[PDB]
């Protein structure tokens, strides 16, 4: 009740919206881990991942809107 389309776009984000991000970072600490959290440092560590547009700054501010 979520999952939907295939998984490919790695370069560039697909213009997704800033609310797409949110869940998507969510979503990256649905399995997080205790001795390797995805902390704000974690997440934005993803984005170098060449996958989204985010940023240390832009994640603090997702962190507040999650966590």
């Amino acid at each position: 009740t979520y999952s939907l389309r295939t998984f490919f776009v790695r370069e560039s984000a697909e213009g997704l919206t800033q609310g797409e991000l949110m869940k998507l970072i969510k979503e990256i600490v649905e399995n997080e881990d205790k001795r390797k959290p995805y902390s704000d440092q974690e997440i934005a560590n993803i984005l170098k991942e060449k996958g989204f547009k985010v940023a240390r700054r832009t994640v603090a501010k997702y962190r507040e809107m999650l966590g």
